[PDB]
């Protein structure tokens, strides 16, 4: 199952190409300016076989709870209503979001004790690095 090393609280320390990624999602300018300044905390928790990823920041809070391999309805930070799914691949915690015929991926993997989120949309790639805190 998900590695227990994911469990805990994570703080963003680096974000690369997040603006171009938000644009690819269709997020407008005012929202992107605040999104580019956000340094969110991400809390990953587990109750039985339901995993919860909770994102907290001054600008926006989000939370998804899910079971691996089971589609679920998601409301994203930019208020997209998506059909999403989280699965594992070589220990990486990979999320797909589908809506209005579009599709974006958020792959969260542990690299030397840090959590690295790789976000992809229409060939645009964003990388966000978190420290465990
Ligand atoms: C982080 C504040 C949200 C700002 C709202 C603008 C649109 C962003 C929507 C998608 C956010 C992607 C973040 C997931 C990757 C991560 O956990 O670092």
């Amino acid at each position: 199952g998900m590695s227990n090393k994911f469990l805990g609280t994570w703080k963003l320390v680096s974000s690369e190409n997040f603006d171009d990624y938000m644009q690819a999602l269709g997020v407008g300018l005012a929202t992107r300016k605040l999104g580019n300044l956000a340094k969110p905390t991400v809390i990953i928790s587990k109750k039985g076989d339901i995993i919860t990823i909770r994102t907290e920041s001054t600008f926006k809070n989000t939370e998804i709870s899910f079971k691996l391999g089971q589609e679920f309805e998601e409301t994203t930070a930019d208020n997209r209503k998506t059909k999403s799914i989280v699965t594992l691949q070589r220990g990486s915690l990979n999320q797909v979001q589908r809506w209005d015929g579009k599709e974006t991926t958020i792959k969260r993997k542990l690299v030397n004790g840090k959590m690295v989120a790789e976000c992809k949309m229409k060939g645009v790639v964003c990388t966000r690095i978190y420290e465990k805190v």
